[PDB]
């Protein structure tokens, strides 16, 4: 049995000096990287000046020398000329070119012309020079529509050519690499040189990796053979990316990397060291920068390599490492005798760098925050490697005439074919490149980046040049811009910076990750996984970690108490004992809750500022503590290092969340409830286990807390933290144990309220011995129930493939899909279901699955050999029903633990589904876009309505599917398994949960008899039926019912809608609905009037018992009324209902909770009213529980880039 975390992330080689100095750099903050760049950047006045003439003589000659002209010849709105671009794509993609002209004549002049504008949001960068995520899909048919009918064949033959040649002569400089080569002897002969790159990158599955190296090897040859001797500075050469190469390109997986991909690289090097061609190493996310050395020294150290000095490497000046990876490089060059060329580049991933750090919460960004500083940047390395032409080749690749002015005159008079080149990117750089190479311009050469393929391997990189092109901080950009006067633009970036107040400082307008949600409360710190002083240092604090001596006991108010004790083994690996823990007897869970409600007085009277300072001292010592917390997680619920983090990140945000929502809200008239049982699962151990149980104490509540039987010494520990923090242990008593003991807690007399997260089958049953008991008041002890889910993923055929199996991937089969919110059901349109399958299998054959104390491990165990056993007999009744079952192969040394491998099982119908099936189980039904609609209406109708997820690209779409669909927490463009407190809050509907959300404004209310107003919770929107009804009690004389209608629709917060603060590229909205149908058990007709004021002014229908014998009572109601009112004989029969609303005294509501509890479906929020308390009480009912929560998360950098950040 090997020793826990033994090895957990060994580094591919000892780290160097060198080395140690690029990670100590990576995220140091940018006050202290400027100022030595500055010094490094600084050249003589003299320089100074002669550069800003060169720049200038540049500039003018740019701005003295056919989209545009289309737009004005035949005055096309920006939408008519996207759309019609569209049409021209979509024109092209017919070969046969007499039948697309016949086409074009015959039907598509003449009227009624896969969405046409899958790609829209590329035109329209093109076209308008701004980016939109998603297309307005019915605004450009429309503008279609009118071009063709105002303008008819001629304006279509102008779209058609003009894309022809955007797409063959500007986008790509060959559609092959033969034809780019043809193409490459005009600008040869003038003195340029071509590096050429074969389009693509980030493989997904071994197949792509494969496709992707025998594209590079036949470029090498043809490269290689045109080449024909010119050598490696006057011949052309090649550009790669590693990551199109291998599908697990990533620090994580740094052993199959070494293993797999650097004999791909060395193949193909070796080819290029035969032709005597240059091969470069594109740089891309800043978290593969340092992994992308390893493989960079082991190269140049490869002595079948000899003898070439073609071999190159990109570094990206906006990095915070630049330099000192420059020097690390330097060094190698030097050591191994090979002449490295190194492509000196700013950069092209900002805007993802930036959302990166911010969703990972780490201390800071990877890259500058300010464009000067990466300009700085850029001129400081340029005089590093400058200094080093002997040893390396240095390639200055900008389109900045001013960058470019200050590395000529940099670089001196002495020059030689050989010593240094300039680069540009085909179809951006020539203009002004044409000024500078051959004998009459400045003499000095450029090679360039000429991307080949078609135009559908193309999309990533043309983005990422138009979001380049159309970025108002771009030269690009800013030399067309008239606004932008010469001077401005050859402005010295380091005399600008060394004059700031601030040398260095961020940007003003970028948040760091810490200061997401600003003065409202610190974001939790997550942990860098590809920082290898991380990883060391984390390596260290796991191992130790494992040998503590973890336990669980029944923490008493008075003490801890005796009872049975058991070990409790790692699901990965029974022989690795964890800890022990000791179960309590139902005798002391009795005791508990006594103990808590004569302690329940005493805990109330702390003020609930106080309480807040418990809550968030104890996130300060979760986010201390995180590196053991981590190793405890991982060992004792089978989680992977970065689930381990997520879930500690989760816990510090509800502990903060929950004080600063309670220092918001909470004062004296805002009662506790009195003792609160929190039962939790076994799968968010620490994080749903802590929000429970913070929120319940910080309301005032004394808590009774247990923990699921799977996972307790993790709670233990939540606990002890909890109790370090301030909380007295009269308040916070922890009761581990199986299901009979939160079952005796439940029952037990003085239990004021529960707080339950589990299976929807469990809830039903709390739920029902909830219903035969009522509080001292007599009413309803209250229930948070959150369950169970049926996750659907909706993808059309305008999703990203790539995209969609990242995120389907992620979302079904992370932590062996024990996710609440996993992806369960994956829903593809018929046209691009066969393609998205086949990369979604060959993606699930590359996760790594094993017991998770190892970095590389992907996927851990299930819980238990029950869970496993349950799991397994779906998979096989599925086999055996006739269904395409998928499987991942698993290693022998799963068998000393309990796992399930990956499996994707392809469904006929969605009803071929019954209940939730909580483990690594992905299913996959096929639809034509026709019955999207009846779709949705099938993922309604399994009764749950938790997660969502959407991928499309159009507008329309968006606005159908997620109107119709009916779940609590709805995710476009991105994975489904987000619940960022405070951000997402999470929770659902029907058999998912009654609500409040978990990490949302309303709940804390629910755990006080009188509840607060939540910070932002109003809305100016009145129901109309609601106003309709009240118009009607006038009518009738109910003058104080009406008055009492009109103030339940002011006070109605239904129709909030609100945006809530989060990372960029990211839209996270908030809303209230309308909860569905609600039960309505009237006594009295007044009684049945507030009932319905309180209903309609939320904006839900009502089923009225008709035994009430209260028909009479709604005579010639307005048909707006009535049809919202229904009246129910038999209440099982017509539901679901959302939620109840009861009148009666206490024997009565007793008799009706029982009744509502025997309903089937959906566990039901019910609230309780005497007639008295409604006459008195205008908040007899609370309308906070009468809305339906729903969150949205919108990736909006999904089209490949941030418009925000653009601007
Ligand atoms: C031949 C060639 C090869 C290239 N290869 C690569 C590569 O392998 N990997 C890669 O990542 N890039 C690469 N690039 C760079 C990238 O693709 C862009 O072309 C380049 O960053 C634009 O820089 P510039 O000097 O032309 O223009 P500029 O307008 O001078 O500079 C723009 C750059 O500033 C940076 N920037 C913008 N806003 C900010 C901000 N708020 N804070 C900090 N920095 C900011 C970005 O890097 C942006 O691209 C390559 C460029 C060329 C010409
Ligand atoms: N809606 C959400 O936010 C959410 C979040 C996480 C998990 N879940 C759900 O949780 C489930 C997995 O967790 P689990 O396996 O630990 O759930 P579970 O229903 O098995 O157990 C949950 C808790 O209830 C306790 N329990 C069992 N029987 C009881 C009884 N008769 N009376 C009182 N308490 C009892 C258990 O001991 C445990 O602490 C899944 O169904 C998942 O979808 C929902
Ligand atoms: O892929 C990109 O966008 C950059 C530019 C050229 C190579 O790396
Ligand atoms: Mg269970």
């Amino acid at each position: 049995a090997p020793a826990p975390f033994a090895d957990f992330a060994p580094p591919v080689r000892p780290q160097s000096t060198l080395r140690r100095a690029i990670t100590a750099a990576y995220r140091r903050p940018e006050t202290e990287c400027l100022p030595p760049l500055v010094e490094a950047a600084t050249q003589s006045k003299e320089i100074r000046d002669a550069a800003a003439s060169t720049a200038r003589k540049l500039i003018e000659a740019l701005r003295g020398k056919g989209v545009e002209g289309l737009v004005q010849e035949y005055s096309l709105s920006s939408q008519e000329g996207v759309a019609l671009m569209c049409l021209a794509e979509a024109l092209l993609r017919i070969p046969d070119t007499a039948t697309r002209d016949a086409l074009i004549r015959d039907k598509i002049a003449d009227g009624n012309w896969r969405s046409l504008f899958v790609n829209a949001a590329t035109w329209g960068l093109v076209v308008t020079g701004k980016l939109t995520s998603t297309v307005n899909d019915r605004s450009l048919a429309a503008a279609l529509t009118r071009l063709i009918s105002r303008c008819g064949e001629p304006v279509i033959r102008r779209g058609v050519d003009m894309a022809m040649r955007m797409m063959g002569e500007q986008f790509v400089t060959g559609e092959t690499i033969r034809e780019a080569l043809k193409r490459s002897k005009e600008l040869e002969e003038k003195g340029f040189s071509y590096s050429y790159d074969m389009l693509g990158e980030a493989a997904t599955t071994a197949a792509d990796a494969e496709r992707y190296y025998r594209d590079y090897e036949s470029a090498i040859h043809a490269i290689g053979k045109a080449s024909a001797g010119r050598g490696i500075y006057e011949g052309p050469g090649i550009s790669i990316k590693l990551s199109a190469l291998h599908p697990r390109y990533s620090r994580a997986q740094a052993a199959r990397v070494m293993g797999e991909l650097l004999p791909r690289v060395k193949a193909l090097a070796l080819l290029a060291k035969n032709y005597d061609i240059g091969l470069n190493i594109d740089a891309e996310e800043a978290d593969r920068l340092e992994l992308s050395l390893d493989l960079l020294e082991v190269l140049c150290l490869d002595g079948d390599l000899s003898g070439w000095n073609g071999m190159g490497f990109v570094v990206q000046a906006y990095g915070k490492r630049c330099p000192f990876v420059l020097d690390f490089i330097i060094d190698l060059a030097r050591r191994s005798g090979r002449r490295i060329m190194v492509r000196l580049v700013k950069g092209a991933y900002w805007d993802a760098e930036i959302k990166r750090a911010q969703l990972d919460g780490l201390a800071d960004f990877p890259v500058f925050t300010r464009k000067i500083h990466t300009d700085v940047s850029y001129i400081a390395c340029a005089a590093k490697l400058l200094a080093a032409t002997d040893v390396v080749f240095p390639q200055f690749a900008t389109h900045n005439a001013q960058t470019l002015a200050a590395i000529y005159h940099m670089a001196g008079k002495d020059f030689h074919v050989g010593k240094y080149e300039f680069q540009c990117l085909h179809g951006m750089g020539e203009p002004l490149y044409e000024e500078v190479v051959g004998r009459g311009k400045l003499d000095r050469p450029c090679r360039i980046y000429a991307p080949v393929g078609t135009h559908e391997t193309l999309l990533a990189y043309l983005v990422r040049r138009l979001l380049e092109n159309g970025a108002n901080s771009s030269f690009v950009h800013r030399i067309n811009d008239p606004k932008v006067s010469i001077d401005e633009l050859i402005a010295d970036p380091v005399e600008v910076v060394r004059a700031m107040p601030v040398v260095g400082a961020k940007h003003d307008r970028i948040a760091l990750p810490a200061e997401l949600f600003g003065d409202a409360r610190t974001n939790s710190a997550g942990l860098d996984l590809s920082n290898e002083e991380t990883l060391a240092s984390l390596t260290e604090a796991l191992r130790e970690s494992a040998a503590m001596k973890w336990t669980a006991l029944p923490q008493l108010a008075t003490g801890p108490a005796a009872g049975e004790t058991r070990t409790v083994l790692n699901p990965g690996d029974h022989r690795d004992v964890v800890g022990s823990v000791t179960e309590t007897s139902e005798e002391d869970a009795r005791r508990a809750v006594r103990l808590a409600a004569d302690a329940a007085p005493d805990w109330a009277a702390v003020p609930p500022s106080e309480r807040a300072a418990c809550l968030d001292r104890a996130a300060e010592l979760m986010q201390a503590r995180m590196p053991t917390l981590l190793g405890l997680i991982i060992r004792e619920a089978g989680k992977s290092a970065l689930n381990a983090i997520a879930e500690v990140r989760e816990a510090i945000d509800f502990l903060r969340y929950y004080a600063e929502q309670t220092r918001r809200t909470l004062g004296p008239g805002h009662g506790p409830l009195g003792p609160i049982v929190c039962i939790s699962p076994w799968n968010f151990p620490l994080a749903i286990f802590t929000g429970q149980i913070a929120a319940a104490l910080v309301a005032g509540n004394p808590v009774l807390a247990k923990p699921a039987e799977e996972t307790p010494l993790i709670a233990a520990e939540g606990v002890r933290i909890l109790r370090e923090a301030g909380i007295p242990a009269s308040a916070l008593q922890l009761l581990p144990g199986d299901g009979r003991v939160g079952a005796a807690l439940v029952a037990a007399a003085e239990t004021a309220g529960v707080m339950f997260t589990g299976s929807t089958e469990v809830a039903r049953l709390i739920q029902a011995q909830l219903a035969d008991r009522l509080s001292p008041a007599g009413r309803p002890i209250p229930l948070i129930a959150e369950t169970g889910g049926q996750n659907a993923m909706i993808v059309d055929s305008s999703a990203l493939a790539e995209q969609v199996v990242g995120d389907v991937i992620t979302s079904a089969f992370d932590s062996a899909g024990q996710r609440c919110s996993a992806l369960r059901v994956l829903c593809l349109q018929e046209d691009v279901a066969d393609r998205i399958l086949t990369m979604l299998k060959g993606a699930l054959h590359e996760l790594h699955i094993g017991r998770t104390d190892r970095l590389s491990v992907d996927v851990g165990p299930v819980i238990t050999s029950e869970a496993k056993d349950n799991i397994e007999k779906h998979i096989e009744r599925m086999r055996g029903l006739g269904r395409k079952v998928e499987q991942i192969g698993l290693a022998s040394e799963t068998g000393v633990g309990t796992f399930v491998p990956p499996t994707i099982i392809e469904l006929e119908k969605l009803s071929d589904l019954q209940r939730e099936v909580f483990g690594p189980v992905l299913h996959v039904i096929r639809y034509r876009r026709d019955d999207l609609d009846r779709l949705v209406d099938d993922v309604n109708a399994t009764g749950y309505g938790l997660t969502f997820g959407l991928h499309t690209r159009l507008d329309e779409t968006i606005a159908h599917v997620t109107s119709r669909i009916k779940a609590g927490n709805l995710y476009i463009n991105r994975n489904i398994i987000g619940a960022v407190v405070g951000v997402q809050p999470f929770g659902g509907r029907g058999l998912s949960g009654t609500g409040p959300k978990a990490g949302g404004p309303l709940y804390l209310g629910r755990l006080v008899t009188t509840a607060p107003v939540p910070p932002q919770h109003s809305s100016v929107h009145t129901d109309p039926v609601l106003l309709d009804f009240a118009k009607w009690l006038d009518g009738k004389g109910a003058r104080a019912e009406a008055e009492a209608a009109r103030n339940a629709g002011s006070s109605s917060a239904l129709g909030l809608d609100l945006e809530l603060p989060g990372p960029v590229g990211e839209r996270n909205l908030y809303t209230l609905h309308a909860r569905g149908r609600i039960l309505l058990v009237p006594a009295t007709e007044s009684g049945l009037y507030h009932q319905l004021a309180a209903a309609l002014a939320t904006g839900n229908s009502v089923a009225i018992d008709a035994a009430s014998g209260l028909q009479a009572s709604l005579k010639n109601l307005p048909q707006t009324v009535g049809l919202r009112v229904s009246w129910s004989k038999d209440w099982a029969a017509d539901g679901p209902f959302a939620g109840a609303l009861v009148e009666g005294d206490a024997e009565r509501i007793r008799a009706v909770n029982k009744a509502i509890a025997a309903l089937p479906g959906p566990l039901l929020l019910v609230q309780a009213a005497s007639s008295g308390e409604i006459a008195r009480n205008p908040d007899a009912y609370c309308l906070n529980w009468l809305v339906e929560e729903v969150s949205a998360s919108i990736n909006t950098a999904a089209a490949g880039g941030n418009a925000s950040l653009m601007a």
